[PDB]
Parts: structure tokens; sequence; C-alpha cells
């Protein structure tokens, strides 16, 4: 698929919906971000820096009236330049559940609480996309 892309998430997000991004991180790769929105606000940022001050770090935000707000960092760190990846988001009722490559990785709580507005996934940065789609569990 191309990059940037926007996944619909139908009638927002519901506890069971898991999301799996399949892609290949480009070789020279510098950023990714998965952006799960209401509107213009960002509920859920996901983003991946592989080279922030020479370290690589996970990091997530919500954006509210274009605000962003107080960063969670992760320093554990699953992506490879250049490697084929799997990023599962597991909603929850509290939280988003992160897995990638089949091992957890972080959960992040729900700052937006109205889930069913949470109407879209954007996908951009430094991978080659395969596929985005979410099943129920
Ligand atoms: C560059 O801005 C990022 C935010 N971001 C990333 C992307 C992005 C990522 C991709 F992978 C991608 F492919 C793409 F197309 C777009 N778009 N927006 C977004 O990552 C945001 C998350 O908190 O961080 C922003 C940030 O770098 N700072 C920032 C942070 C806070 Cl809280 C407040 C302020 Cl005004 C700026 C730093 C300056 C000094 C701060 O530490």
């Amino acid at each position: 698929l191309i990059v940037p892309y926007n996944l619909p998430l139908p009638g927002g997000v519901v506890p069971r919906m898991l999301i799996t991004i399949l892609g290949t991180v480009k070789p020279n790769a510098n950023r990714i971000a998965l952006d799960f929105q209401r509107g213009n606000d960002v509920a859920f940022h996901f983003n991946p820096r592989f080279n922030e001050n020479n370290r690589r770090v996970i990091v997530c935000n919500t954006k509210l009236d274009n605000n962003w707000g107080r960063e969670e960092r992760q320093s554990v760190f699953p992506f490879e330049s250049g490697k084929p990846f799997k990023i599962q988001v597991l909603v929850e009722p509290d939280h988003f559940k992160v897995a990638v490559n089949d091992a957890h990785l972080l959960q992040y709580n729900h700052r937006v609480k109205k889930l069913n507005e949470i109407s879209k996934l954007g996908i951009s940065g430094d991978i080659d996309l395969t596929s985005a789609s979410y099943t129920m569990i």
C-alpha cells in the first residue's frame, strides 16, 4: 500500500478490537507514526524514533485541540531498519495495548474517552506498508 495511509475505523474502536499493521521498515528509517484520530484530535500517537540524539525511542502522546500533551516514552525498541514488522494494537476497556512481532511493548491509558468516535487510523513515516486491518478477538 502507499504511505501515508488512512484506515477508516467506522463507529470508532471497541474493547477486543485487534488492529494489525504489517510492513517493512525502510533501510535508513528515521521515524514511524500511527495516529488514532477522533476528528482532529489524536487519541493515540505511537511514534518510533530511530535517531533522537543518537538513540532509539518510542514516543506516545495525545493531541487535543491541536496541542500535544505529556509524552510517555519507552526505550524498548523492537523495530530494525530493513526488517518486516507486525504492530498489533489491542483495544482494551482502559488502555491500548501494543505488541510488536508478538511481544508485549507497552500500554497507553485512554485519555480520549469517546472510543466510538476514534474513527480513523493514520499511518505515516519510513515504512513499506503491506497491510492494515482489524478483527475482534
Ligand atoms: C515533530 O513533532 C512531534 C510530533 N509529531 C510527529 C509527527 C510525525 C511522525 C512521523 F513518524 C511521521 F511520519 C510524520 F509524517 C509525522 N508529527 N507530529 C509528535 O511526535 C509529538 C509527540 O509528543 O512530538 C513532537 C515533537 O517532536 N516535539 C514536541 C513535543 C511536544 Cl509534547 C510538544 C511539541 Cl509543541 C513538540 C519535540 C520538539 C521538542 C519536543 O520534545
